[PDB]
């Protein structure tokens, strides 16, 4: 009953203010940060969202003498939490000066995907992502019913989970979506399950793998915590 | 307070897309299995619902050279748990090529209630299935009161339940469903239970008897672990 | 949080089937005995619901050779509980045959209460009922305020409580309703406080008196364990 | 959430009846007790109300031969806990024959108050209520609170409450009231506490001073468990 | 369930009236307080709120010979804990005749922004204040995230927070405002988060690095325990 009275706050009543949650890659290049900033109005185009900055010495991806790291919109999507109009943004990680950090693996995906022969196949992709949950064939079924919801709520293109053999280990399986979105949307549903986790106190495990699907229209007429451009831009070049 | 708010998110309001949970026999013949999936749109009628897959040799039902088992949309419901439009599907298993897998016993009864005399007479089937509740006349009113609700809001076709002499062990019945619906609803029913039990932490035993009444046009005018389809089927030859 | 989603569920909007919960009194004479049935439309009047069966001989009010007792539907009141449309059914015991039963002690009181001279005074009658509650003047107060306004919600024509010298004990006043229909209540209130307390977890003990008031057209211009229709009947024919 | 989906039923929908709750004065003197009864239609005028009673020799203001104590209504005002329309009356006690029983202390202040030259005068009076809450400048501020919500709901002009220097007792200033009310209000104000303090499970100490403000029309153009009534008359008089 | 069912209670329907609660700065000068009022209607310009008074005595800021401290209104936001109409006015501390008290360091900071050049630069202030949580980069976020949400429902015009490397650490940064509310909005917004972390039982500590931002119209076309006041002026004499 307590302090769960708010967190609810139908804030839009009150205040035209929003709050846009920031989400990068974490420089080690298997975790993920993120801090959150207001804005004045809802921003669904990422192209009007502006761009913002951190320090990034702390998160091991730059030295001390020159930490500042930028950060440009990509994604927008509606928060599961924080139910009013709040959003989410994805966006990944520059050095000053433009160029791209070298554990953003974004920059080259997508010159590669904006090549006029990968547009023109317009590949859809669907990667069978596989996780385990920890103490601190189809345990918590409440977990991963409020994972399914809230990934659905978002936008995620997600289409499935089942259980497994495995004892609590699950699967679940995102659906094809246009370009190198599909990738993106990986990693963010990924973020979604950790914070629905925080609700409850279980450990997620995504150590090994990831089957990855592929499709294009010259046709139709991988680890689990390895990065989802790599595969996605990796297939896509080969084929 | 935690991790409830979520899992009743009312996700019409924000997106058309649906869940639907395949919902079949196990291998063992006693047991009842099942897995997600999504759809872009609530389909009420059976034969718009596209057929799905599964690995069977996880499930005692396939050797393991050939584990795919096929899965062809029977029954629609509405679900309790996930409210809103989301629909639990009752599907039965196919081995590849169509022909009905030896534990499915679906095909021979469908098959024997098509023959014109049968549904001539339709006949009205109701079971009188009895269960007990162990740790993990007329204890926890709760978990029968839940699922006698849940039952009615999805459509199955539930007439009434009791207490009984025995401590703790009660009696539901199927009411007069047209043919082998009947039958089906059984199933379906059992499947609702366990998970409500699932949401308190009980087990529940059906282990042994199930009285089958019939009743056709021509006059009107067994095992609680038995499948209802066997049973629905031999007295329908008989008589 | 669980299993408390259930069990409130607007039943309403998605089929137009009703519970009814048929009750009587028990073998033992001053025990009450209830199960449940579903009616698929709502009634109000007593006389449209179909009588209905039951087996006495676990009840030990018939041997096991002809066990079978009948039932016909008295009073009709709305449920507190499952707070929809659905009813509450006080239904009195029959042995087949339509003779009543030797625990009936209702045809009998009815037969009275039908001469022409008690139906001219219109009795009312008002019986003064205590009751203690145990472990398993003015503790759990919310159990009274509760029972208080559940039997408010009924129908059930009650009339201030209070609390007394003895510690933890109360008592309820029934309010003058229309002849016979007076002692019938009392019986169906009773009914409803051990619903309630078996949602609480106590004992409700009415070992003893019963005061019971007594007026009729003419003037105007007892245990607690004893059954309403014997006083209620013996105080009348006799003034 | 056991037995608190009830007790919130909103019975106005259902029934037009309603409950009322009589509130008088111990026998002791530091005493405030009550116990409940049914109207049929809500009255907001005291006048309306029906006279009524109780038994008051296990109160000890009355010995056994002659223990009914007689009881007028005087004051109407929402009930913060039975909300919807349910209403608490404020009634004193009297002696059978129409005397005012010795502890009633009222009689004699209201005749003073019907005095033409008071009634000129129209006095407001402020008293300075402090209490201390025990175990079972500016410690469960919930209870505060829901105790100022509540007496702002129901009627009680309370004008404000603070924190002390001393650990976790505070003190309360109720309004300039027109005439004797504001003294009747002090008395029902306090009895609201200890209900809400009877959901905690707090002890309530009232033991010492109340100091009084005093005003009339000619100017403007005391312990603690001290009887508001003999303050509130003994300051008109002298002044 | 108990005693949160209150504390919630739409007053507005029943009464007009409003509680206000006045906070005034502490007399250590590290220490915020404030008490409780009622009004007859809502107000949200400063100026029609009436001025009230406490004892200083208490507080260390006035011998106990001349205690009595007066209090002015400054600041009109709404209330988060009490939500619908309900609201909080923050108020600076003066001694008796109407000149400002040692520790209230805001008629001089009010009189340095009054100056006409101060007002025609129309500064833009950005303090970045730290704090942690204790037992009693980007633990508890439940916290911090009601407070996020309960500042941008009161007004304070707060930009955005972060996590930190530090254990369990984070800071807020509160977004630009009109001269000296951007000060006035720091201690408010401080307020609040006690009594949110009041709710959960945790200890909030400010001790220390203040960051301060500084903007003006000529250029555009610190401690966190220190008083905002103080540098906000500090700054804007020596630019």
């Amino acid at each position: 009953s307590l302090l769960s009275d708010l967190c609810n706050l139908n804030l839009s009543e009150s205040t035209e203010k929003i709050i846009a949650e920031y989400i990068w890659i974490g420089g080690s290049g298997m975790d993920l940060r993120s801090k959150a900033r207001t804005l004045n109005a809802p921003v669904s185009d990422p192209s009007k969202l502006p761009q913002w900055n951190y320090d990034g010495s702390s998160t091991g991806q730059a030295p001390g003498e020159d930490s500042e790291v930028i950060l440009y919109p990509q994604a927008i999507y509606k928060d599961p939490f924080r139910r009013g109009n709040n959003i989410l943004v994805m966006c990944d990680a520059y050095t000053p000066g433009g160029e791209p950090i070298p554990t953003n693996k974004r920059f080259d995906a997508a010159k590669i995907f904006s090549h006029p022969d990968v547009v023109a196949e317009e590949p859809w992709y669907g990667i069978e992502q596989e996780y385990t949950l920890l103490q601190k064939y189809c345990f918590g079924r409440d977990i991963v019913d409020a994972h399914y919801k809230a990934c659905l709520y978002a936008g995620i293109n997600i289409s499935g989970i089942n259980g497994e053999v495995m004892p609590g280990q699950w699967e679940f399986q995102v659906g094809p979506s246009v370009g190198i979105s599909s990738g993106d949307q990986l990693w963010m549903a990924r973020y979604i399950l950790e914070r629905i986790t925080e609700i409850a106190g279980v450990v997620v495990s995504f150590d090994p793998g990831a089957h990855t699907n592929y499709s294009t229209k010259s046709m139709r007429s991988p680890a689990s915590n390895m990065d989802p451009y790599i595969v996605t831009s990796m297939i896509a070049n080969t084929t």
